[PDB]
């Protein structure tokens, strides 16, 4: 295992990973065998990290494990595109606070992987991104009830987002992410693309 406590991207056991946190608190973000990582967080302001791919695609992404967020956290497929700069989520579970909140514009729903998801678009104006300080839209599929474990058929979400005018650019990274906000919690997630 390789345990990290501050921001880093890289590769581990054939998988890409991205891990980011601002200054407050502690994240113990530990890279295990295969597509597995664990996290715990405490007294943090905001952090997101996980394993996946350097270059996103329409691959079907399967994950399993635990997610424990008594306060504000997410368990989500998470990635970026450029041209347009987009930060996207397919949110399967969350903690105290269902995302994206009042900043989100509701656009409709998509049925995928035995769930229904609400589709939202939000905007970030002068915000930190994979290319630095920028203004970018976020695309959200958020499951109507929580789940921890299953397959995410990315094409279904990508196709549904497209039908509501949410354009995906050139894919950057694509990970099964844990996110915490002003809370404490843990997760233990294994990703793959072979069911």
């Amino acid at each position: 295992q390789t345990c990290l406590t501050s921001s880093q991207t890289g590769t581990n056991n054939g998988f890409y990973y991205s891990f980011w946190k601002d200054s407050p608190g502690t994240v113990n973000f530990c890279l295990q065998s295969g597509g597995r990582y664990t996290s715990n967080w405490s007294g943090i302001n905001n952090w997101v990290g996980g394993k996946g791919w350097q270059t996103g695609s329409r691959r079907n992404i399967t994950y399993s494990g635990s997610f424990n967020s008594p306060g504000n956290g997410y368990l989500a497929l998470y990635g970026w595109t450029t041209n347009p700069l987009v930060e996207y989520y397919v949110v399967d579970s969350w903690g105290s606070w269902r995302p994206p909140g009042s900043d989100g514009t509701f656009l409709g729903t998509v049925n995928s992987d035995g769930g229904t998801y609400d589709i939202y678009r939000a905007q970030r104006v002068n915000a930190p991104s994979i290319i630095g300080n920028a203004t970018f839209y976020q695309y959200w599929s958020v499951r109507q009830s929580k789940r921890v474990g299953g397959t995410i058929t990315t094409g279904n979400h990508f196709d549904a987002w497209a039908s509501v005018g949410l354009n995906l650019g050139t894919h950057n990274y694509q990970i099964m992410a844990t996110e915490g906000y002003q809370s404490s919690g843990s997760s233990d997630i294994t990703v793959s693309e072979g069911g």
